[PDB]
């Protein structure tokens, strides 16, 4: 809205640019692309990627059938351009996770990127909480329920798919979550945000196609073999 990016505005070619951007500024900091990063990301006029987010890179190392954590960061505090959070989180899963040694230049060819772009939650403003489970969709939002700071839950898109619940169910086990009662929702006086997520991913190191992947595609665990 106020510059914010709505998932709907991700296609297959933004995932394809955000994954880029990803694997060109890692390039640039092991010291393997030749720019100037900041410029370059200037330079990358779409709109759409300068409208702001949240983002995760988690880079894992490609095998045949199966594939290897390599590093994973990403920032929840504060939205920001998503070129720029995902530049910036891009080198910080190659070089600040506390887990493995940095990345090298010989790992590079063998990573997979995985770009996970979050929005802004955003506060439901409906003045009669019973219709509150109509303003959201089981599969697309997220949610955070909260009452002061002391209690506050929070849930990716995917989590109430995948357990089969439906909205009511999905508000009810959000307030669990945040301490609160299960009817946590109905009260005015506990705020409730909702937010969307989209994952994009190569299917092999630096692959011209990108796999999209939307919490709204996951299996209800019941039915999994």
């Amino acid at each position: 809205q106020e510059q914010l990016v709505a998932v709907n505005e991700l296609n297959e070619n933004l995932g394809k640019v955000l994954i880029k951007i990803a694997r060109d500024s890692i390039a640039n900091k092991l010291g393997i692309l030749k720019i100037n990063l900041e410029d370059y990301l200037s330079s990358l006029n779409d709109p759409i990627l300068n409208k702001k987010g949240l983002a995760f890179v988690t880079l894992e190392t490609y095998y045949g059938n199966s594939t290897s954590l390599r590093g994973c960061i990403g920032y929840v505090e504060a939205v920001a351009p998503l070129k720029e959070i995902v530049s910036k989180a891009a080198i910080a899963a190659a070089f600040s996770d506390p887990r493995f040694p940095p990345l090298s230049k010989g790992e590079f060819d063998n990573i997979i990127i995985e770009v996970t772009v979050l929005t802004k939650p955003q506060e439901i403003d409906v003045e009669n909480r019973w219709e509150l489970p109509k303003k959201i969709k089981v599969g697309e939002d997220g949610l955070i329920v909260e009452y002061g700071i002391l209690y506050s839950g929070l849930l990716l898109p995917q989590v109430p798919m995948e357990y089969c619940w439906d909205e009511e169910t999905f508000l009810a086990e959000t307030c669990i979550k945040a301490g609160l009662e299960p009817d946590c929702w109905l009260n005015n006086k506990v705020k409730i945000k909702k937010f969307q997520g989209i994952i994009f991913r190569e299917e092999k190191p630096k692959s011209e196609k990108i796999l999209i992947i939307k919490p709204s595609e996951v299996k209800c665990k019941k039915e999994e073999i």
